[PDB]
């Protein structure tokens, strides 16, 4: 089961988050983890092509080298409150798992700087719910969160002494790739 009550950023700006560029995942909570331990590595490029909000998704596990990008037409629900239909694709935007219903993930932007956000994510791959992931994004990523993310993340009522850095996980990202399937 996810949350539906995530709050979204009051005066959430939209033109500086969503400019094409590539938020990388610095620190996360996931509150239904996995029985099996993985080191994890995700970085997305939100923007806008041919007149829709698309959003590129990447993640990478530095163990087993492991990777595999999503691209999906966003559709907002409220300023802040995103749903996504993602689609697998190849670097190369092929298609590996076409869109589907049951398949889609919805974030809420709680906090966003020019250089920081906190979002809430809510990931659905077939009708199940797949649980409550909350992560801290910066532009750059070898930057320790802000004292301005770390006020929201407890604003959210969380800890972020319970997040999990991934500072330190030997991360790899295709930012080329992560902004080229953004037409796609
Ligand atoms: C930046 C926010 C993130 C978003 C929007 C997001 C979204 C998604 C999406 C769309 C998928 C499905 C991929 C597919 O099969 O086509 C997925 C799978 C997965 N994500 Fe993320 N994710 C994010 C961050 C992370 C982070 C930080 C972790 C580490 C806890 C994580 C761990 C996983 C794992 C282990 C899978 C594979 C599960 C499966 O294939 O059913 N994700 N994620
Ligand atoms: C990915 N959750």
């Amino acid at each position: 089961k996810c949350t539906k009550n995530a709050l979204a950023q009051t005066g959430f700006n939209k033109d500086k988050y969503f400019n094409g560029d590539v938020w990388y995942v610095t620190d996360y909570l996931d509150l239904e983890p996995d029985d099996v331990p993985k080191r994890y590595c995700a970085a997305l490029a939100a923007g806008t092509a041919s007149g829709k909000l698309k959003e590129a998704l990447y993640h990478y596990d530095p163990k087993t080298q492991d990777t595999f990008y999503d691209v999906s037409e966003l559709q907002e629900e409220s300023p802040g409150k995103y749903t996504a239909n993602f689609k697998k694709v190849e670097k190369n935007g092929n298609v590996k798992v076409d869109v589907t219903s049951g398949n889609y993930y919805t974030f809420t932007v709680m906090y966003a700087d020019d250089s920081s956000a906190l979002i809430h994510t809510c990931l659905h791959k077939g009708n199940k719910d797949l649980g409550d992931l909350y992560a801290v994004l910066n532009r750059n990523k070898d930057t320790n969160a802000g004292d301005k993310v770390k006020g929201a993340v407890t604003a959210a009522s969380l800890k972020f002494s319970d997040f999990i850095s991934t500072k330190d996980n030997k991360c790899e990202y295709d930012n080329v790739s992560l902004k080229s399937l953004l037409t796609k």
